[PDB]
């Protein structure tokens, strides 16, 4: 048990809080906004408590230095809109500007800063950065659970400054998540798509350990297809983790767990809604030209039977390109087995920022045990060992 927000005094107080603001933005508006609406009660109830408070969050990964595709403004005239009170805003990290709008917050006031990774030492933990966000404040609320892998400035810097105590979000999640992390129930199935290859590849290793049957979609099929022989055509493959795919296939049968990839998919030459989709086999092969989009009736099947028995199900990736329905079949029909086996008394969650999307967007939202978009923090969170940003909060004592 980490101390939370609850644990501490705030009247008067300047909190820092991190929190994971890390969404999709398009023409300079939120797209979505889940995200920033799982934060509010943690915002809403220091503002209450009559603290002044700052707000940290990074947004995509700029090289290290300024640009405006990554700026934060957007987001915060949505948590204006949210919150129903004016959120200042300031473009900059560090410096006088940043240091004068601290020193103005009146009680009950919200200032968020600029995207924290437009300074080169937050994500190098610079001790230098971490010091000067310290200096700001009287107490460090960290409620990023979707940045809890990562030991940045903002996260895990602050807190060996100053206290760092645990948000309402950050609670929730671990509360959750701890339950299938020690004691899951067999079969645990893990399912596994997305496009996101290169950074959910390495979970396999690890997630091999507990685990009874992983089912892969989405664009990660191919990565693995192809390091099975496969042509797999015009298809995402990540070229450079091929190699490690082809020893975690083997690996998987040494130590008796089973990797189950698609037989079939909807492949089609133009990513677009409406055109001409043809359902082809791996074995058969597809044709450079037809890039798969979606897996097939058969592999639906497949993954259905496969899930059936499950008590234990973590998913974590859309199954096909489910923006564009033409593609949404394979995320659909998998999000609805796996809705099913919550009603039938297993544990069942959803990790990660479209997967969230995909379940809304279906109206599934209230049927599985658990949903969340901290996508990377709760694959790793599952492994066992304590997350970077979970260690560096105060444990509560007496
Ligand atoms: N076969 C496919 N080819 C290309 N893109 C695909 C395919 N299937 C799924 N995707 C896309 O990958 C995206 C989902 O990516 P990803 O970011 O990895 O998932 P996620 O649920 O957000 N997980 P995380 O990043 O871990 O929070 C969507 O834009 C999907 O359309
Ligand atoms: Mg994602």
């Amino acid at each position: 048990e980490k101390m939370t927000i609850r644990d501490v005094d705030l009247k008067g107080k300047r909190v820092i809080m991190r929190v994971d603001f890390n969404v999709p933005v398009k023409d300079g508006v939120v797209q979505d906004d889940t995200r920033i609406r799982a934060a509010l009660p943690t915002i809403k109830y220091a503002l209450e408590q009559g603290a002044k408070v700052i707000l940290l969050s990074h947004l995509g990964r700029p090289k290290g230095e300024p640009s405006p595709e990554f700026s934060l403004a957007p987001v915060a005239k949505r948590l204006s809109e949210l919150l129903g009170k004016e959120v200042k805003f300031v473009p900059a990290v560090v410096g006088d500007e940043v240091k004068k709008a601290v020193e103005e917050l009146k009680e009950g006031e919200v200032l968020l800063l600029e995207n924290t990774r437009f300074h080169p030492g937050e994500t190098k933990n610079d001790p230098e950065l971490a010091k000067f966000w310290a200096s700001l404040a009287d107490i460090h609320v960290n409620d990023a659970f979707g940045t809890a892998h990562r030991a940045h400035a903002s996260n895990v810097g602050i807190a060996q400054f100053i206290p760092s105590v645990a948000g309402f979000l950050m609670e929730k999640e671990i509360k959750f998540l701890s339950k299938v992390t020690y004691n899951p129930e067999k079969p645990y199935v893990v399912v596994l798509g997305g496009a996101k290859v290169s950074d959910k590849i390495g979970v396999i290793t690890n997630l091999m350990e507990k685990a009874d049957r992983i089912l892969i979609g989405g664009a990660m099929m191919f990565t693995f297809l192809k390091a099975l022989g496969k042509e797999v055509g015009s298809s995402r493959v990540e070229e450079d983790k091929i190699d490690l795919a082809k020893e975690l296939v083997e690996k998987a049968k040494e130590k008796g767990v089973e990797i189950v990839l698609p037989v079939d998919a909807v492949i089609a030459q133009k990513i677009e809604p409406g055109v001409e989709k043809k359902v082809v086999r791996i074995d058969d092969g597809i044709p450079e030209g037809w890039m798969g989009l979606d897996i097939g009736p058969e592999t639906i099947e497949l993954f259905k039977q496969k899930l059936s028995d499950a008590k234990t199900v973590v998913w974590n990736g859309p199954m096909g390109v489910f923006e564009i329905d033409d593609f949404a079949e394979g995320t659909k029909q998998v999000a609805l087995a796996i809705a099913a086996l919550t009603e039938k008394g297993a544990i069942t969650v959803v990790g990660g920022g479209d997967s969230a999307a995909a379940v809304n967007k279906f109206g599934l939202e209230d049927k599985f045990s658990h949903v969340s978009t901290g996508g990377g923090a709760s694959l790793e969170f599952l492994e066992g060992k304590e997350l970077p940003g979970i260690a560096s909060m105060r444990i509560k004592k007496a």
